[PDB]
């Protein structure tokens, strides 16, 4: 298998989660979990074995959510984030990485996949 198959995914919206999923799938990848909640997302990163992931600005409620994304820093895991018409107000610390945002092509998807190594 690739180096690179076993990803997680975090959102809010029904059609960005959904998405997601089918487009790992179509990569002949894994969406390994989802989920809406930071404690969640800290629950799943600390099981380890992900050799990706992917993070929303908000999550429920609206509330700030980083808690994780910052522990990819630290375990030195590929992240990509996640965005919308309202959501696009990412900390700039994070600016100089990938982001999805409104509804993605096949193309689209790829295109942040390949910033995970670029």
């Amino acid at each position: 298998m690739s180096a690179l198959t076993q990803i997680l995914i975090v959102e809010d919206e029904p059609l960005i989660a959904m998405m997601l999923e089918d487009f790992l799938e179509v990569l002949d990848k894994t969406p390994v979990g989802t989920v809406d909640t930071v404690a969640g997302a800290l629950a799943r990163v600390e099981d380890g074995g992900i050799d990706a992931a992917i993070l929303d600005v908000n999550l429920r409620g609206g509330e700030k959510s980083t808690p994780v994304a910052e522990a990819l820093a630290a375990r030195d895991i590929p992240f990509v984030f996640a965005t919308g018409g309202s959501d696009d107000s990412v900390d700039s610390r994070f600016r100089d990485r990938p982001v999805l945002q409104k509804p993605f092509t096949m193309d689209g998807v790829a295109k942040a996949l390949a910033a995970l190594l670029v």
